[PDB]
């Protein structure tokens, strides 16, 4: 069903949902692995379905209908702790590019497509540990894509040849992000 910021268990997938208080969205979890936004003049949120905890060799499978009207991307998203690390693997994106203004790494290919890969530090921004400064990582794909299977093994690998020591891995879905704009989503991940 709808709900509203928080996190928890649904038919045997995590989910997350964050919203930095702006009005405008509507999350949702279905059957299974499912789960639906719906956004219009929206501010910052980020929520989607996966796996508390995650792994660092998932093999992530997601499809449904991605339609952005506006800045969104649709990402394998996670974090790990100790160290703190923000990560995305960006497999589709509205109208503005979300590494813009991180460090490009290198490339790496994997699942189809080359993926440019980036890094950037976060300075007293909300976290999963609350007000934290941690480093922020991407990859992001050439050729954006609504269904998929992401190999995380070939990503992390990638960034920790540039220098990502993962911690303690903690949640990694398959998630929806909107920045001041509309759209509408609706993901089944497995
Ligand atoms: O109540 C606390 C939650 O609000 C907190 O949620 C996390 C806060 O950070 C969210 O981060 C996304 C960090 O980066 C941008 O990439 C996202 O836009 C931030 O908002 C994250 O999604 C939430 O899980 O968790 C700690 C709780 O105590």
């Amino acid at each position: 069903s709808t709900i509203q910021p928080g996190t928890g268990y649904n038919n045997g997938y995590f989910y997350s949902y964050w919203n930095d208080g702006h009005g405008g969205v509507t999350y949702t979890n279905g059957p299974g692995g499912q789960f639906s936004v719906n956004w219009s003049n929206s501010g910052d949120f980020v929520g989607g379905k996966g796996w508390q905890p995650g792994t660092k060799n998932k093999v992530i499978n997601f499809s449904g209908s991605y339609n952005p009207n506006g800045n969104s991307y649709l990402s394998v998203y996670g974090w790990s702790r100790n160290p703190l690390i923000e990560y995305y693997i960006v497999e589709n994106f509205g109208t503005y590019n979300p590494s813009t203004g991180a460090t490009k790494l290198g490339e790496v290919t994997s699942d189809g497509s080359v993926y440019d890969i980036y890094r950037t530090q976060r300075v007293n921004q909300p976290s999963i540990i609350g007000t934290a400064t941690f480093y922020q990582y991407w990859s992001v794909r050439r050729n954006h894509r609504s269904s998929g299977s992401v190999n995380t093994a070939n990503h992390f690998n990638a960034w920790a040849q540039q220098g990502l020591t993962l911690g303690t891995m903690d949640y990694q879905i398959v998630a929806v992000e909107g920045y001041f704009s509309s759209g509408s989503a609706s993901i089944t991940v497995s």
